[PDB]
């Protein structure tokens, strides 16, 4: 036994769990609940069937996750999920072995979280898997995608998450008229859902225009968006490597953002924030193959939705994800 | 073995089975035949493969209610589906031990029933197994989901089920006018299902206007249906805590039912029984969080139908829930 | 082990197999094959995997049936498919030992039929089971669903199947005019699909109007079709119980079939074979509960479709059922 | 155990896997790399689970194409999957043994294709299985559908795959006029999808007209393109058996094509090229019986579509097929 043999032929078309991680825990009056900036935890449930005491074993599962990114990506390795849970990083730990009191049917495994610098262009997940031995007092489930948990980690700050698309267009400029000023595509191109991840609690970052995720070339192209206040206020938006991809502001307004809340009309419990980014106005050179330069103007409004179900007090609990 | 681990994920997305019971059971001629009036039983079927006689063991399983419940709610424990077969409880019992004939593929194991002054408020579940030894000459099906039996019981009387709400108006008092009268928001919120709870034979609760199951502060809000007939008459609207909710009926008309049927035109054995109840009038508080507080005019007509196969006598077994 | 038990939650919503075996097996010369009128065959075909010589036990399953009815129509006896194989039938035979070749991965297991006066108002159905043995170099496929076969046996002449039911009306007789002439309700009911069952070469039947094979008193409601020529003629329809059901042809045309053919557009080896009967007119009576009578006029064109694929050149065996 | 048993019963609905190969490998500069036309490979992934080496044995699975020939068209072998890994075929070879490096979770099996003088017409099929012992450090994946693989071979050269037939007129010759001209059909048959079968690397084939892979007499009918050029140039449009299917080209226009590029406006790195062959003009007689005879007129534009991924540099590999 020991190694499963299968053929490019794997569930893994399935598989990534996605959990939301506040970038910083902290209590109901703002102050630091993990030791700062940027520091975070989780807490992940472990299920548990039949009543005597119970030490469950957790492990780092490098294994699935490589699987798991050859069967859905294979050469293709810049869109591979990079693994979190790898030798000498510092971003995550858990115990690697948790107790279940005698009549109890859940066990939750604390996840510690540094996001300090984290890059999100990496698609950071942290694997794991329930360790199976003749020694231990229990089996990990027979289904081997019950007993494996590969978790897509989202840091969140008041920003971040999947912003509507719908206000932004993305238009081609196609040249120069007599006053210099730009020509451009009529049509444009609507990207319906744009990721906002986040850097640190008042900034967050996008691809540029229509790149995203699944762009073997991501990297070149994160537009940072910094929050200059906490409900209210402008934006500051900057590129990192702006000469490279020839990034360019619009200097005629400067974008701002509001936070607005709406109870729902059904579920009066549930709250709807929004995040609404106005006059965003820029332009950048995305480059398919060299020698190839289509230069885009991406402007318009930005708005992200959070439902807030006010039946958990924990805030940072209460998303419904 | 005896302990299977998992990460919250479980096929406990599905699992819950709705069995419908009489709150009284009775003969063609209307005499109680479990002892009176909210003494009721339910024969559950039991399917055995394979030429001996079968004694099968049926326990207890709070265990699989437990992953359910987290699985499905996980903190908000005010959603939970409660064990009604809980240690104490006197609404449910069981022979622990069923014999089958030996060339017999079935046996029905009768559960007996005790819903005088049950809360339906509750999510009350009975969660059972069939019981696996050495011991015993069978082995409970490898697929757990069949050997695992989690029924949401309903009781049932004439007047309770799931009644349209579709001639429910929920509208929002405003203010108030010169004259005192309420100014009501014109669109109104349609709960096209409004389930109608057993209280008792002659007795049923709806929760107020919208708040339903998912509520975790469902419980606040009972709004209470007397019929004061068999197949018509007037309808009692009451609140046992209609101080807390600002509960208030309007007086200028007092609600009535009746009970009336209909033919199937495709199966004319079918029979469409209604339960009409008319002029539904009244107002309560919605408190989402403590200083929020939303007045709600529910206001119109309840329509239950209920589907009897006449190609069954038993008229207790003749329903199509 | 030898026997799985489990709560009614069985995948028998699935594991009916219909089969259409010809009532008559003949030659393309007309002449029979199988000993006459109603004696016919089946070859079903018994799968292996893995170069030695395999012999193949196969026995009759009641068991598997047994779960199924009571799964799929409870106490419902009237509804229940019939056990075709059941101790001292006649219907069919088959053998309980098959031979595969060393390597070969097929073997034709082949069922002997004797299908005359045959009651189609029973929903025959041969249950088989592949046998498994310690002693056989073989094992039942783990999946007790391919190892298992449950056939519902439909015996098929050349007027048989399932009609269109959209050329015929079903008006209720709501009284009698001056002149005694029926007044007949405006609004019809349709049956999209009425099924033509066997009797034998030149008759079928169908149930009476809306009455279909879920019906537990089908039996009362049988109108014969007789087919007073090969491919055109007058149809003769009649009914055994005529005065119990009130049944009444109208005399004033005689119905009448004929078959036709048409190529398909897109595979023109595929031919379309109508049988089309017109003038189809007669009353009777629906009796759902004693004291109730709706009396019911069926009138109108009854059209077969049936498939043959001439890329099969057996025609028996051509059809695209 | 050995053999599993199970009857017309097997998820061989299921089953076939589409392999892309291109007809000559060669290199950025279009040398050949696998010993000139028609000689090619494919490197095929192979997933391990769990620190050692491990030696994966691969074998020819006869067995599991032939269940699945048997379970998809029983009796119409002429429409079977033709077993490419047989006894004494040089179509295709691969390594019975291969090595996986300790900390590696994948290894790829190096197939290698002589693909000179394959007829397509035959649905040219390599089967294979991961070969389970007690001597091997692994186990084949429980589920038999992931250590298997069944891999239906497509050849492509510039100019083949699945063709648009919307361009694509069918018409019927009815008779002729007093100037010889034909009579047809004013409606057409539209083949939404044609398939171009790869020949060598300047010639397809595709069935003539409607007739498709489904067809039992398909070999009868193939229609060979040869394009007389790289990138644009006139086709020679034939029929080895031009005078058995009253084969006929149209002397008026003779047929061209040419390959165009245009980028999508999602994803700016992915490339639409097109083959777009014009004024497709001949006739042909199918014979869906003896004696039968139907005369087509088939004629219009071809329009192929391929999108290459310029992510992958390969060429050969960034087909998005
Ligand atoms: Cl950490
Ligand atoms: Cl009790
Ligand atoms: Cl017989
Ligand atoms: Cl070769």
């Amino acid at each position: 036994y020991e190694h499963y043999i299968s053929f490019s032929s794997q569930l893994d078309s399935k598989g990534v769990t996605n959990i939301y991680v506040p970038y910083s825990r902290h209590d109901a009056e703002g102050n630091y609940a993990e030791g700062g900036e940027g520091r975070s935890n989780y807490q992940l449930p472990i299920l548990v069937s039949g009543p005597s005491n119970v030490t469950v074993h957790v492990a780092h599962d490098a294994d699935t996750l490589n699987i798991l990114n050859y069967a859905r990506y294979a050469t293709r390795t810049e869109l591979y999920y990079e693994d979190m849970g790898a030798e000498g990083l510092a971003y995550a730990s858990y115990p690697e072995s948790l107790q279940i009191k005698a009549g109890e049917n859940k066990g939750l495994l604390d996840l510690k979280f540094d996001f300090r610098n984290i890059d999100m262009s990496e698609k950071w997940v942290l694997p794991l898997q329930i360790v199976d031995d003749a020694s231990y007092n229990y089996v990990a489930h027979p289904r081997k995608d019950y007993a494996k948990a590969i978790l897509r980690i989202f840091p969140f700050n008041d920003y971040s998450g999947d912003y509507s698309g719908t206000g932004i267009t993305n238009k081609v400029v196609t040249g120069y008229d007599g006053d210099g000023k730009p020509i451009e595509t009529a049509e444009s191109i609507t990207k319906s859902s744009i990721r906002g991840y986040v850097i640190d609690e008042q900034t967050i970052f996008t691809y540029a225009g229509i790149v995203d995720e699944d762009y073997t070339d991501r990297r070149k192209y994160k537009i940072k968006f910094a929050f200059n206040g906490e409900t209210n206020g402008s934006v500051t938006i900057s590129c990192d490597n702006a000469e490279e991809i020839g990034f360019e502001l619009n200097k005629d307004v400067t974008p701002s953002f509001r936070i607005s809340s709406s109870m729902d009309d059904a579920k009066p419990y549930l709250e709807h924030r929004y995040v609404i980014i106005n006059n965003v106005d820029y332009y950048f050179n995305y480059i398919p193959v060299e020698g190839t330069i289509i230069r885009y103007h991406v402007k318009g409004t930005l708005t992200l939705s959070r439902d807030i179900n006010t039946q958990i007090p924990d805030e940072d609990q209460a998303i419904e994800w």
